[PDB]
């Protein structure tokens, strides 16, 4: 059964609920982005309208196979109809195509919910700006302070130093990005980028990137592993073992690994700056864990919802226990207070 923190109060609709049958009442089901977690239930057999956008659309009739009459892409910062009511989508700052999406109930009530997101400032000049918000459906993965971590350009400016450092040493070095899902794309086109290579990949992960509208992403990504220096591999292989028995598949081609896994956070965060963090290494093969999020830290959180004021927060992560949920509860007391709304 559908949690309360999925439906939208006041009309037909639901916030990435496709895992739970037929929801009783919903006439359109919204899909924020492309990951697991969140479509978890849709296929070619769907039936119902899905509300998405464009990029989102993509890839959920080429990857997913859903089919075209059933798919609703709309495009952004721009107010559209649904069954009646006015909406709108963000970019949330998240992986590609991820959105943010405002509800204007007719009754007056205004609804922010932020799917998964990435606060900035920037989004204080959005059509954010332009109206009273009274409730917060929030994306809470890292709301407390402990969670910090640096701006994604800072994390690039290491990779792309460090890569380009190694490979000018070793020219027969080979660079190994992880991955498992859309996001954090970045990690590997700037590497990539600075080392004049394309990026190697398998078909499936080729295809995947096709959908997102990246601009001149036929001139960045390849299949032909042969003709790259920078591979892409699931984020499972990136270990030592995984890693030795690639390496034995490229016949002699390279002499060294040096690779790159993009985490969330890390408690190494709570200690270490960006510019001191280390590889794990055994003979010819290092492995970076790089704190690249796609998530608000603790500080980007608290500057969005003090911005916003809005008069209710519903958080739509960590809600499973009581002492996350009392924990939650008591920051947002705490913004409250000292911003005065
Ligand atoms: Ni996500």
């Amino acid at each position: 059964t559908c949690p309360f923190y999925k439906k939208i109060p006041g009309t037909g609709f639901t916030v990435d609920a496709f895992q739970y049958g037929v929801v009783e009442g919903c006439t359109a089901y919204f899909l924020t982005h492309f990951h697991s977690d969140h479509y978890a239930g849709l296929s070619k057999h769907f039936t119902f309208p899905v509300y998405c956008s464009e990029i989102t659309g993509n890839l959920l009739k080429n990857k997913l196979h859903v089919q075209e009459q059933y798919i609703h892409p709309l495009p952004l910062d721009t107010e559209c109809i649904v069954n009646g009511v006015k909406v709108v989508l963000l970019d949330a700052n998240h992986c590609p195509g991820a959105v943010m999406i405002l509800f204007y109930l007719p009754n007056g009530t205004v609804i922010l919910h932020t799917g998964d997101f990435r606060a900035d400032p920037s989004m204080e000049r959005s059509l954010l700006a332009d109206q009273k918000v009274h409730m917060l459906y929030l994306d809470t993965t890292y709301c407390s302070p402990e969670y910090t971590f640096p701006s994604q350009q800072e994390v690039i400016r290491f990779a792309i130093n460090t890569a380009f450092e190694a490979v000018t040493l070793n020219p027969h070095a080979l660079v190994v990005c992880g991955t498992y899902s859309i996001g954090k794309e970045k990690v590997f086109l700037a590497i990539a980028d600075v080392l004049g290579s394309k990026v190697g990949m398998s078909q499936e992960k080729y295809k995947t990137l096709q959908c997102l509208n990246i601009p001149e992403i036929n001139s960045l990504i390849t299949t032909d592993m042969c003709s790259s220096l920078v591979h892409l591999l699931p984020m499972m292989q990136i270990n030592f073992k995984g890693l030795q028995s690639h390496l034995k598949k490229c016949g002699g081609k390279y002499n060294q690994i040096l690779a790159f896994r993009p985490t969330g956070w890390t408690h190494s965060n709570k200690f270490t700056r960006i510019a001191d963090v280390i590889p794990q290494t055994k003979g010819n093969i290092s492995i970076y864990g790089i704190p690249y999020s796609e998530h608000s830290s603790y500080l980007e959180m608290k500057r969005f919802v003090q911005w916003l004021k809005p008069q209710k927060i519903i958080p739509t992560v960590n809600v499973g226990t009581w002492k996350s949920r009392s924990t939650m509860e008591k920051y947002f007391r705490e913004w409250k207070l000292e911003a005065g709304y």
